[PDB]
Order: structure tokens, then sequence, then C-alpha cells
């Protein structure tokens, strides 16, 4: 119902760190002037955080009610498709980007020129869209429906298209529902939906930057994200 908001609450909050949890141990607030542009340990670290998100991701998506009730190919390919668009919605939810700071699945805090070089300029734009995110004032309930609507979605290839699109349903009127509790029986909902094409756009640029580390290869993706890169390239 509310059965449901509880449950996509309760997948949420248990798929990042506690508060308590965060480790500043690698943090810089001052980050030095670098003699460089990309080495290999930038390009194995952007690897790295995006793979250390993959278990993560896939646990939570496991306890959206329904999900597992698609069938195996079908959930493959939604966890395969809203990867990289699951990555950023909640690293941008995660973090701060008031303090330029970035935090991970893991509780790692990273200041933003501490990954710039991995990640390009890609960082920049998640950095803005996470800016504008925070002033929504998105609460905990309504973030755990959309991040369950940005996995459950059209995609092409399903197997079975409508019963994704049921159950699509199913979480949006339980957001829709709470955002009137919230605000009772427009503006506010079309404003958090309207965060999903963004992400997704904004997500094309994650696309292009593993596009140009492969090209460059000082060191090739790691075999499970170079098959969500190459499978979701529609051509």
């Amino acid at each position: 119902p509310a059965n449901l908001l509880t449950s996509l609450v309760r997948a949420h909050l248990d798929s990042g760190p506690s508060t308590a949890k965060l480790d500043y141990s690698k943090f810089q607030e001052l980050v030095l002037p670098h003699f460089g542009k990309e080495d290999a340990g930038d390009v194995q670290q952007f690897y790295d955080l995006l793979s250390g998100s993959l278990e993560v991701i896939r646990k939570w998506a496991e306890k959206i009610p329904g999900f597992a009730e698609l069938s195996p190919a079908d959930q493959d390919l939604l966890l395969e498709s809203a990867f990289l668009e699951l990555f950023i919605w909640r690293l941008a939810y995660r973090s701060k980007p008031g303090e330029g700071k970035l935090i991970f699945c893991s509780g790692l805090v990273l200041h933003r020129l501490q990954c710039a070089r991995g990640f390009g300029d890609w960082i920049d734009s998640i950095l803005a869209f996470s800016r504008s995110l925070h002033s929504l004032l998105v609460d905990v309930p309504a973030f755990a429906c959309l991040s369950a609507l940005v996995l459950i979605t059209d995609r092409h290839g399903l197997q079975e298209p409508r019963r994704v699109e049921e159950l699509q349903n199913r979480i949006a009127s339980c957001l829709k529902e709470h955002v009137a509790a919230v605000a009772g029986e427009a503006s506010c909902l079309s404003r958090l939906l309207g965060k999903l094409p963004e992400l997704r756009t904004l997500c094309t640029q994650g696309l292009q930057r593993i596009f140009y580390l492969k090209l460059e290869d000082l060191v090739p993706p790691p075999p499970i994200i170079d098959k969500i890169f190459m499978d979701t390239l529609p051509f």
C-alpha cells in the first residue's frame, strides 16, 4: 500500500551507509595542484567506484515488492539498463553538493577534485544535478519510490512489458498517494517525476565517458561494467 511504501523505504535505507558509518579517512578538504590529467590510478578508481554499487543495487532491487516476480531475463535487463542512472540518482541524493562532497554507498567520502580525473567533466554535471535535486527537498519516502521508478520502466527487449508497466503503476500511485498525504488530495508530483528524464540524459554523459576511457584504454573496464556498456548501446 502502504505496506508498499514501507517496504520501499526500508529497502532504500538498508542499501546505503549510516551516518555513523561514513569514512572520511581518504577525504581531502584542500586538494593539491596535480601535475598530470588522467592516469591509470584515476581510471581504476572510476571503475572501482561504479563496481562498488553493483551488488548493492541488485540487493535493493530484490527487495522491491513484485520485482522478483518479473521474469529473470526482465529483471536482469531492468538492472543493466538502469545501473548508471541508479548509481547517479542515489549518489546525487547521498552527496553534499554545497561542499563538493561525494558520498559513495560504501560510506567513502571524497571531495570533487579527488575523483574528477577519473570521472572527467561528468562529475560537474553530476554535482549540478545533485544541487538541483537537493533544492527540491525530496523526502525519503518519495525518493524511495522514485528510485524504484527509475528501475521499473519500459525498456526495449522486455519479455513481459505489461507486467513491468503494472508494477510501475503501482509504485507511481503509491508515490502520488504519499505526496498528497504530505500535501493532501500537479506542481510537486510533476516536479518529482520530471527529475527522471533529466537523470537519463545525465547518464548519456556516463556512457560517453566510458567510451572515451575504453578508447584510451589505460585500464580496461571490468567485465560487468563493460557488459552493461555494450548491452545498453542501442546500435
